[PDB]
């Protein structure tokens, strides 16, 4: 599994798509996960959520006419999601928050 800061910042640069082990939270949900019961791990071993649509509401990460946001998320194991997470740009910018979208740094 890639699901480090700079292994999926690396390879989201290479191929300009996310490692197999990532699926969107709707798809995610399709199998069965609850996110109130942390058991992602459970109905989906080995996967992490990415790929949706960060809508970035507060203007935090640069914008422009036609630039879409993404995000996943980064050091997923098991148990209840955590606060670290990728933001990739269509244009692949690359941003990092380890702090739930509060703050972002870029990192590529």
């Amino acid at each position: 599994v890639i699901n480090t800061f700079d292994g999926v910042a690396d390879y989201l640069q290479t191929y300009h798509k996310l490692p197999d082990n990532y699926i969107a939270k709707s798809e995610a949900q399709a199998l069965g996960w609850v996110a109130s019961k942390g058991n992602l791990a459970d109905v989906a071993p080995g996967k992490s959520i990415g790929g949706d649509i960060f809508s970035n509401r507060e203007g935090k990460l640069p914008g422009k006419s036609g630039r879409t946001w993404r995000e996943a998320d980064i050091n997923y194991t098991s148990g209840f999601r955590n606060s670290d997470r990728i933001l990739y740009s269509s244009d692949w910018l690359i941003y990092k928050t380890t702090d739930h979208y509060q703050t972002f740094t870029k990192i590529r």
